[PDB]
């Protein structure tokens, strides 16, 4: 009877064998725009991903995850509200059943059709496993996804997607450049935060683009015709694979921007 997204195993039941569910920094969140204060401090974001070398895409029953070589630094994260070098090691995304929710933070209450999270992990911890105890062990960049025109530079994962179709599938999945992923702006909000699934751990600086980028509704329809299940096993569509908002607490986000 393991956590999930059903009725039964969704997350209003995670508290029970996650009790840090009902922590101090947990994520998602609501941005308010209005009450997000602008921070001069900030720096401009480094994404820097012109070496990064995808290996792998992995359906593991929540989500896929496109997997990085995190051996080097080739693809990181830097500047912004970040000290020090975080490395890329995985990116996946949360939808919806309909276009009209999938995102996990939100814009003044408005939900987005799903939200892509590219995870990277502070070097000085030395490998991921560590960094995820600690409290600036881990970025997401968090980009959310509106139904309009295609994105040209996800059609790579949509494709594949049928090969990957139950859980546990995994398929080579090599040259996959994650900067073809990214809007025009790197305007973003940032806050304290934790991962969105279990384990829950608070070791995650949120850093949330403000630009959504724009995917097709065919797009979205091949992540929905995803399965939470294994082959040979009841079919259950990977739809709303998302947690809702979450407490802000005494957190303050703090925006780039103007
Ligand atoms: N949605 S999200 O971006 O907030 C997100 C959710 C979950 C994760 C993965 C968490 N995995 C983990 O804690 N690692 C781990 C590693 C080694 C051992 I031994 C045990 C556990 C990444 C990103
Ligand atoms: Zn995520």
């Amino acid at each position: 009877h393991h956590w999930g997204y059903g009725k039964h195993n969704g997350p209003e039941h995670w508290h029970k064998d996650f009790p840090i569910a009902k922590g101090e920094r947990q994520s998602p969140v609501d941005i308010d725009t209005h009450t997000a204060k602008y921070d001069p401090s900030l720096k401009p974001l480094s994404v820097s991903y012109d070496q990064a070398t995808s290996l792998r895409i992995l359906n593991n029953g929540h989500a896929f995850n496109v997997e990085f070589d995190d051996s080097q630094d080739k693809a990181v994260l830097k500047g912004g509200p970040l000290d020090g070098t975080y490395r890329l090691i995985q990116f996946h995304f949360h939808w919806g059943s309909l276009d009209g929710q999938g995102s996990e933070h939100t814009v003044d209450k408005k939900k987005y059709a799903a939200e892509l999270h590219l995870v990277h992990w502070n070097t000085k911890y030395g490998d991921f496993g560590k960094a995820v105890q600690q409290p600036d062990g881990l970025a997401v960049l968090g980009i959310f996804l509106k139904v309009g025109s295609a994105k040209p530079g996800l059609q790579k994962v949509v494709d594949v997607l049928d090969s990957i179709k139950t859980k546990g599938k995994s398929a080579d999945f090599t040259n996959f450049d994650p900067r073809g992923l990214l809007p025009e702006s790197l305007d973003y909000w940032t806050y304290p935060g934790s991962l969105t699934t279990p384990p829950l751990l608070e070791c995650v600086t949120w850093i949330v683009l403000k630009e959504p980028i724009s995917v097709s509704s065919e797009q979205v329809l091949k992540f929905r015709k995803l399965n939470f299940n294994g082959e040979g096993e009841p079919e259950e569509l990977m739809v709303d694979n998302w947690r809702p908002a979450q407490p802000l607490k005494n957190r303050q986000i703090k925006a780039s921007f103007k």
